[PDB]
């Protein structure tokens, strides 16, 4: 019989943060950053198209007036590797000078990336800027980033999950979990 | 006493669609979309950024190997609004050529852009197209699309929540509600 | 000794069109255009990066109020190469509705890309739409496209030159010139 | 009678540089770089679409095997104003690091938007950056940019040509005149 399995599930090798977790982590955070920006001028920036569920779910769980942009990035080649420069496909529409920014991350590793990002904000004269990510690999730091708030942080595992990507797939699973070898 | 009461809640009149009703809407539409597109190419398309709440939950209630992509448009002025004419901010990048599509919409009302954004993906030989709206109001159309899959039917009031802004604005909105008249 | 010999002309095999055939032939274009859109509302739009030597050179040649804008696409992958279908990267801003639009190439081959661009710009409702190139090679046609003004037809030799490029040089040479197969 | 004068050229009070003048400066302006930037590895950015005219005729003159690319921007609002940071259309798709950037501007007044952009550029790395431009308004000038080659200064009078237009018309002057104040 050459039928298949389809559900993504079945190419994970073990769960590591449930969807309960990550849907009670999300409703925590939300509830702190609600405190944290009151009076503010709250505007959430995620990085396409990792960021999505997490951008989602964390907004939702914020009562407050904010405001959602995003940024559509890609690699110059040979170099985004070691210095973290992207390219900007999509810029945010939103102007933040004077304003509240809160990135909003679906995982952080390196902080290459986010450190690149995190200048390119700043000059656009944001009154304040801050970083929230879901996921953190601290052993993975090549970068000094300061993390306002973070969900979780893990282990070097090959994931996938709540936005999370292996050529493109997995991005809807509802937990983080490690990918089996076979399928990378 | 000057105090605000800054809740984008209290901004609301009436509440159309509880975030319960939205839930238990998404996980139904998962669940025939998963048998539907069993064995198929699915790629889940959303017009940004109205887009983002319903295609996070949805593509988390589907249980097939799909891949998820944007769309970012802007007005060219008034030719927009009669013809649903629009610019291309961020194309897609995945290659939707042999692909089965699904459009994701927050909303449907007049379809003039709908119907734009459909013939252009059709123009990039998708073997199929197909779209999905959390919400959707018939009175309004002024071309002829079909729905395939349709989350509420509901009158043409001033909505706003689970994706749907006004200024930017009410987009985390956990649920549809009816912005009070004074906002806007 | 191991000097360099740095002119990109030094990699020209041999010169197919002149600087001065191409000023004349510009002229020459421009002239009739000028004469032909009397009363129109020309807007020229030229494809990155390859445009824009023939684009300024024509509009100058141009006596009329025209306006002029660009497109930049991308390849999305084993599938541009047989459909002509392109990613937009930028898109045009003016708003082409009721205009004449005139597509302003640099080379035309197979008219794949270029009539997949026609079908776009023809969906933004343009007064009307021609094309222009300076460099047309007849036998590699692979669809059917009809060139109004054209500059100058040439066998399918490699060229590069007057915006014409091999990985992103010789894009400055000012004439048209076949490249020697040493350095592709 | 209510007939027309179509001709852009009727528009203008007075040709403050003349297209030789233009013409004689380019070949002025690219000798001198194809001196300096022997051995170099030159990568030339220019701002759409006023760069567009300047960018032709000035890589045309280089003798050298250089590369182009462009940024196209936007403003943020009552922001760019003020602090010259502008969002990005269309990055740059040329890796830029360790490379030699020439930006080649159409006009410097303020140098407020140059100077951001020349930030930005900077982030990426390159070798060496600098900056030539064929038009130059010294007395607007409100931050300090070094202008490494400049083709002519003027006074700050309302000018149009080579590639600077007044409401996306002009820009086809094969001059730079001064525009009656009647179109403004
Ligand atoms: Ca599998
Ligand atoms: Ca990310
Ligand atoms: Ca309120
Ligand atoms: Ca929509
Ligand atoms: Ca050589
Ligand atoms: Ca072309
Ligand atoms: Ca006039
Ligand atoms: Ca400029």
């Amino acid at each position: 019989r050459g039928s298949h399995m389809p559900s993504p599930m079945e190419d994970i090798e073990e769960i590591l943060i449930t969807e309960e977790q990550l849907k009670a982590k999300v409703k925590e955070l939300g509830e702190m950053i609600t405190r944290d920006y009151e009076g503010k001028d709250l505007v959430l920036i995620g990085v396409l198209k990792g960021a999505i569920m997490f951008m989602s779910g964390l907004s939702r769980a914020i009562d407050l007036p904010l405001s959602i942009d995003f940024l559509a990035v890609s690699s110059y080649g040979s170099s985004t590797k070691s210095s973290g420069i992207v390219k900007i496909i999509k810029d945010h529409d939103i102007d933040i000078e004077g304003k509240d920014v809160l990135i909003v991350e679906d995982i952080i590793d390196s902080g290459l990336t986010l450190a690149y990002l995190r200048e390119t904000l700043l000059g656009r004269k944001p009154r304040s800027l801050k970083i929230c990510t879901i996921l953190d690999k601290p052993e993975r730091r090549e970068a000094d980033v300061k993390v306002d708030y973070c969900g979780f942080k893990i282990p070097d595992k090959f994931v996938v999950g709540y936005g999370i990507d292996y050529a493109e797939k997995y991005r809807n699973l509802p937990f983080i979990g490690v990918l089996k070898p076979e399928l990378y």
